């Protein structure tokens, strides 16, 4: 058999931005 | 040589959006 | 000897939704 696999990677860059939040109520 | 190791996890999650719009008048 | 470490993974998921935003 082979050698052992390596580490396992790190973890991926971060998300995407979220959406707007919702608008503010009327004035 | 062994393989490569598995991928890793998903990284952090992301940053918030904006704040929403103004409400009307 | 062991393999090289595996790949960064995936983006993380997308954030949360900002805040309301303010009265007219």
């Amino acid at each position: 058999p082979p050698g052992p696999p390596g580490p396992p990677g790190p973890p991926g860059p971060d998300g995407p931005p979220g959406p707007p939040g919702p608008p503010g109520p009327p004035g």
